[PDB]
């Protein structure tokens, strides 16, 4: 029920040491479940979303844009290369780094489409234009990783990030091809395997992408399709006091499988 949700993502935050945020949206009825769902939390890797989809949209105007090249040097390369390494003296396009950096996190690849982009300006731009005004990136690869509490910078909040991956997932925010290949990236990712995910069924469906950085902060935002039932979309965010702390994706599963137990 509704009550015994709060009362138990309350003892889960208070047991992890941790701030928890926490966002559903159930698109049978638009229903939510809320946690500190207003509140701000460092984004980490999950803004490589917004990210990709910025690339996405660009390819509803720009025919075959996907394919543009871009060149992958020693030079680009930072403390997170996946696939970005075994590009190196080569080229990949926009397409294969959208896939790189959503399904593997190469830090890279998402700094290579920032440069496409304009930089993280342009990703926040992109945000707002599909009625995201809380979301803000504001620095790159690895430092957008510092989530210092109190620090607004490459932040949002969970009810936010919910919204924008649903209209991006299942709205009308991308065109149907462009909405498609990003629905597929998720759930292609290789990352999730003991975050939401391990909290769902296991036949459940999902697309999901990660994200962890500095205070422990572990992230993970997805679309869940429960069996044939309509998809929810839920945001699971947690940072710690510790600079160093370790992350938790433990809790991540455990926030998923209070809010989705019954649906
Ligand atoms: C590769 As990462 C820890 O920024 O999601």
């Amino acid at each position: 029920d509704v009550q015994q949700v709060q009362k138990k993502l309350a003892a889960l935050e208070k047991q992890s040491g941790g701030r928890l945020g926490v966002a559903l949206i159930n698109t049978a009825d638009n229903s939510q479940v809320l946690y500190r769902a207003d509140e701000r939390f460092a984004m980490c890797s999950t803004s490589k979303v917004m990210t990709a989809a910025a690339v996405l949209k660009q390819s509803e105007t720009h025919d075959g844009i996907l394919q543009q090249k871009m060149t992958i040097k020693k030079a680009d390369l930072t403390n997170w290369n996946p696939v970005t390494e075994k590009y190196v003296g080569n080229t990949m396009t926009l397409a294969e780094l959208s896939a790189a950096t959503l399904q593997y996190s190469d830090n890279t690849a998402m700094n290579k489409l920032l440069a496409h982009l304009g930089g993280p300006g342009n990703v926040t731009a992109f945000a707002r234009s599909i009625g995201d005004t809380t979301f803000r990136l504001d620095r790159k690869e690895p430092e957008l990783n510092t989530a210092i509490p109190g620090d607004e910078r490459d932040t949002t909040s969970p009810l936010a990030m919910a919204k924008s991956l649903r209209k991006l997932t299942l709205g009308d925010a991308l065109a149907g091809p462009q909405r498609a290949q990003l629905v597929d990236w998720l759930k292609g990712n290789t990352t999730g395997g003991q975050s939401i995910r391990a909290g769902l069924p296991a036949h459940w469906v999902v697309g999901d992408k990660t994200g962890a950085c500095d205070y422990g902060t572990t992230n993970d935002i997805a679309v869940i399709w429960p069996e044939d039932r309509a998809p929810l979309v839920l945001v699971t965010y947690f940072t710690q006091p510790q600079q160093d702390a370790k992350w938790r994706k433990d809790v991540l599963a455990a926030a998923a499988k209070i809010v989705t137990e019954g649906k």
